[PDB]
């Protein structure tokens, strides 16, 4: 988990962004638009403040 995030979070600033997480799904070949990724980060961005912290990761990979 620990890891993943930091992966994820390329700028290291304790947050990813909806950028970076297109740069991660785009990196995998995970078969989603922009656009669906877009609605995935904004769902697991609880608080809504448009980035997702360790707390909504760990949540998200809860799924
Ligand atoms: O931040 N995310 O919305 C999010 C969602 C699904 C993921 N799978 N792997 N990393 C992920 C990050
Ligand atoms: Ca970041
Ligand atoms: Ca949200
Ligand atoms: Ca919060
Ligand atoms: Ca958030």
């Amino acid at each position: 988990l620990r890891e993943q995030f930091r992966v994820e979070d390329k700028d290291g600033n304790g947050y990813i962004s909806a950028a970076e997480l297109r740069i991660v799904m785009t990196n995998r070949g995970e078969p989603l638009t922009d656009e669906e990724v877009d609605e995935l980060h904004r769902e697991t961005d609880i608080d809504g403040d448009g980035q997702v912290n360790y707390e909504e990761f760990v949540q998200r990979m809860r799924a």
